[PDB]
């Protein structure tokens, strides 16, 4: 057979997959996926039959209920979603090579005939609020608006939920929480505000940073009430004390937070629509929001009538062409991001009259795996790892800010460096076992053996770790002035991970006020239009602190949903 449908129709009728009249159920293909499951079992049941030692197409870190049609199309060849970040040895029937080629908002202007036809028709739905994007900010706004009495529709352009938020690792910043107190940590909202402004080179909007610090404990409390585990509290770069909250034992914060938000949306029967892209905010004769034009992958163009639209579409760090025009020093770099993080939401905002700010400030993460091409968490360093060069020496304070850390690594022989750690560090942060499973953390029972394996001077490496351990014992790093020295590297075996910088987070974006209301270039509010999360500018100034994005998306998402409900 040339395709999956052709295979099935050898022994099955059309209505084995389809509704009675043949029409597709909706853009999520709810009915059609139900039929796959009726014969093959759930995703978990299928996974029992496709196990490899270290990977499984049908059992991954993705949260929510991943639809079969995300990867298996019926009437044409289709792509394995995992191929957008990894290169596992797969043999999916009727596969083709991964390629993402999504038209820009401007390119879609050529659908004049089809768009005018849609706008001339009745609205397909009439509701209170539409939320655009199923990351942390979007789920938070949808839940908070619903709890405030509003009827919501939540849309996602990708086949899967979660955006970049489902990938988050190191933690969510807050002060001064019950969780911190239980771990004998002393902190304050004031100290979090001070650290944040200093980190951003004092470019941040202070009114927006005040919302970030003052609402941070409430946001940890809100997630915890909904079922989240945020009880482990670690250190990240630029923080005066430990304040990065994550699950027990040091597991990833992102996939967990998104799973909790998804379960809470399902509990409330929130209308969530996959493969549905927001195209154009609609405004009335007086310039207030009246609805939104969307494009369903399967059902085509239609519009929704609503009082308010909340843009929660994330950043543009995957789009290297756009990145390079704003910061040429990042041209040609790899990125940490999901394949859809290209900035189309910003285009939607500008077309509706919203102004942008701080767009020139773009963050590289200092430690992506050279071998696997994925983010390796800053929490590996926070919990005690060091960095060495090919000469086997330390060369930087491992918990300095991200710009200086990236510059330092690129200045070393080969434009990369190695994370070095032991079994005490490994046991303190369960996320590390994920890098070991991926095959990117080679190991040996001595540093001489490990250096020989990886091309690091073995004698120098050995002396480097002995010296560092002496500095830990004495309590002061006289070599690089690292201010936090949590563990000696001296238990069990040793590990190395080769690392290099990659494009990560876009600090700029749409201009909002403290009520998450979008403003134009004259600083006038556009009535009914809101923005929340990485799509916004002004919160993080010239440089974002590790842990501050997950804090931002829950706080600003929740407040946007409440304000939109009140407005409606
Ligand atoms: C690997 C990785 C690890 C990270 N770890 C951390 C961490 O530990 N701590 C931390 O604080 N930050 C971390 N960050 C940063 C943080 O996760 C992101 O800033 C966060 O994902 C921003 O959330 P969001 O809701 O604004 O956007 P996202 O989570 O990116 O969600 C936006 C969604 O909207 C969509 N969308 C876009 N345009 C449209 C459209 N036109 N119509 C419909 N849908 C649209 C999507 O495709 C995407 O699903 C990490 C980022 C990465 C990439
Ligand atoms: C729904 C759209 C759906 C999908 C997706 C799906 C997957 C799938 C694959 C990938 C194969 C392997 C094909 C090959 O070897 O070339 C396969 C094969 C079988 N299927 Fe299926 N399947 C979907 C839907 C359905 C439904 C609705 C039925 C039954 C009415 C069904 C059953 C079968 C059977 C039988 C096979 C042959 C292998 C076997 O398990 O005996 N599937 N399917
Ligand atoms: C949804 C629940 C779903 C079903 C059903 C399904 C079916 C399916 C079959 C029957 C096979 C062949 C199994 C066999 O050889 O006996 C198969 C194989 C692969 N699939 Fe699948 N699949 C479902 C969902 C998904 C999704 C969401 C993805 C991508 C994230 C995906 C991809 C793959 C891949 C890759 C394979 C080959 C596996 C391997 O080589 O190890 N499927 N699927
Ligand atoms: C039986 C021979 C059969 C027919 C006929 C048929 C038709 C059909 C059409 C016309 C579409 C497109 C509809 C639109 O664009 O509005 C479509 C799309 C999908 N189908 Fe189908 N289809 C037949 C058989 C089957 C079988 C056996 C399956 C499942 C294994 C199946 C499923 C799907 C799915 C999923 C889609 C969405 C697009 C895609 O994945 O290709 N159909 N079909
Ligand atoms: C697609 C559904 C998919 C699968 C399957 C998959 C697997 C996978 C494995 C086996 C690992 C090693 C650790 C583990 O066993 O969980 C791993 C690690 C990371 N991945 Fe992944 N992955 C899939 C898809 C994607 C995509 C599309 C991205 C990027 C947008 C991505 C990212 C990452 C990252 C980062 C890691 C590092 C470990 C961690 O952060 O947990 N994956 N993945
Ligand atoms: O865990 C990390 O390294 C990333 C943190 C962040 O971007 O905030
Ligand atoms: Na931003």
């Amino acid at each position: 057979a040339d395709n999956l449908a052709e295979f099935h129709v050898q022994n099955q009728e059309c209505d084995s997959c389809h509704t009675p009249d043949g029409e597709l159920s909706n853009d999520s293909l709810t009915y059609e996926n139900t039929q796959c499951v009726s014969c093959h079992g759930t995703l978990a049941e299928v996974a029992e039959t496709t196990k490899h030692e270290h990977y499984n197409a049908h059992a991954s870190h993705f949260p929510g209920e991943v639809a079969c049609t995300s990867c298996h199309s019926a009437h044409e060849k289709s792509m394995v979603y995992c191929d957008s970040c990894h290169s596992f040895d797969f043999n999916m029937p009727y596969a083709k090579k991964w390629l993402r080629d999504e038209p820009t908002i401007a390119e879609l202007a050529k659908d004049k005939s089809e768009r005018q036809a849609a706008l001339a028709s009745a609205p397909h739905d009439t509701v209170d609020v539409v939320v655009v994007g199923s990351g942390g900010a979007g789920f938070s706004a949808a839940i908070s608006a619903t709890d405030s009495g509003a009827k919501v529709i939540l849309i996602e352009k990708e086949p899967v939920i979660g955006g970049n938020a489902k990938l988050a690792a190191g933690g969510m910043n807050a002060a001064w929480t019950d969780q911190q107190k239980a771990k004998k940590i002393t902190d304050s909202p004031e100290l979090m505000f001070e650290d944040t402004m200093k980190g951003g080179q004092n470019i941040n909007d202070p009114a927006l940073v005040k919302v970030l610090s003052s609402h941070s404990k409430d946001s940890v409390d809100w997630m915890t009430a909904m079922g989240a585990d945020l009880t482990d509290v670690g250190m990240m770069g630029g923080a005066s004390v430990n304040r990065a909250h994550r699950p027990t034992g040091g597991a990833g914060v992102g996939a967990h937070v998104v799973q909790v938000l998804y379960d809470n949306a399902v509990k409330r029967n929130i209308d969530l629509r996959m493969n549905t892209r927001g195209i154009e905010v609609l405004k009335d004769d007086k310039g207030t929001v009246k609805g939104i034009l969307v494009k369903g992958m399967y059902k085509g163009y239609y519009w929704v009538k609503a009082d308010a639209v909340i843009l929660a579409t994330g950043g543009f760090a995957k789009n290297n062409e756009r990145v390079a025009k704003l910061d040429p020093s990042l041209k040609g770099f790899i990125s940490t991001n999901q394949p859809g993080a290209v900035g189309d939401g910003l285009d939607v905002a500008e077309n509706a009259g919203g102004a942008l700010k701080d767009m020139q400030y773009i963050q590289a993460h200092p430690t992506l795996s050279v071998k696997g091409g994925v983010m390796v968490t800053d929490a590996v360093r926070g919990n005690g790892a060091i960095l060495v060069n090919r000469e086997g020496k330390r060369f930087v304070n491992e918990i300095t800010t991200r710009d200086k850390a990236s510059a330092a690594i690129l200045a070393q022989t080969g434009k990369s460096a190695y994370l070095i750690f032991d079994d005490s560090v490994r046991k303190s942060l369960s996320k590390i076992d994920k890098y070991i499973g991926l095959g990117v953390a080679p190991t040996a029972d001595s540093l001489v053996k490990l250096g020989k394996m990886e091309g690091i001077d073995g004698k120098a490496l050995t002396e480097t770790v002995a010296r560092y351990n002496s500095l830990v014992s004495s309590g002061k790093d006289t070599d690089f002035e690292r201010p936090n020295l949590p563990r000696a590297l001296n238990e069990g075996n040793y590990y190395a991970i080769e690392v290099t910088p990659g494009v990560h987070h876009t600090m700029g974006g749409v201009m909002i006020d403290t009520k998450a209301e979008v403003m134009n270039a004259k600083k006038q509010v556009i009535p009914g239009l809101y923005g929340a999360g990485e799509v916004t500018g002004g919160v993080h100034g010239a440089n974002r602190l590790g842990g501050n994005a997950i804090s931002d998306i829950i706080t600003f998402g929740r407040l946007a949903g409440e304000e939109a409900a009140k407005y409606s």
